[PDB]
Formats: C-alpha cells, structure tokens, sequence
DNA sequence: TTAGGGTTAGGG
DNA sequence: CCCTAACCCTAA
C-alpha cells in the first residue's frame, strides 16, 4: 500500500535539495533517516513538491 | 544512477 | 468516483 509523504520526510528533501543540490537524490537519501524511500521516489516527491510550488 | 514520460491506486 | 500523487519503465 503506498504511503503519503509526511511534512517532515517532505522538509527533509528540501533540506537535502539545498545542502547536496537537484539530482543527487541517493546522496540525499543517505543524508537523512528515510524509511521506505528510494532515490527514485525522492525524484519522483520533487517533482510533485515543485509543481504544488514547496 | 538520474531524467522524463507513462502507470496506477487511494485519498480528497 | 476519479483525479492526482505515488508509483513504474528505461534510455543514456
């Protein structure tokens, strides 16, 4: 079943945005503690967060 | 390993 | 419901 981002695992990525830069997402995905998350899916929160304008 | 188009299932 | 956010597919 899939899970909705929460507001801190969504903070982590901007976070993770800012200190590493767009693109390095296993880099920021090592950085924080994100359970059941993949690089993948933090490209993917990116993309959805910039388009709802986070 | 990431970018970008495509797919799907669950919550507004 | 059914739209859209969370997924998947894959070229390079």
């Amino acid at each position: 079943t899939r899970k909705m981002w929460s507001v801190q695992e969504s903070e982590w990525l901007k976070q993770g945005v800012v200190r590493y830069g767009v693109g390095h997402w296993e880099r920021i995905r090592s950085a924080f503690p994100f359970a059941g998350r993949t690089a993948v899916n933090l490209k993917d929160r990116w993309r959805t967060m910039v388009k709802l304008k986070m």
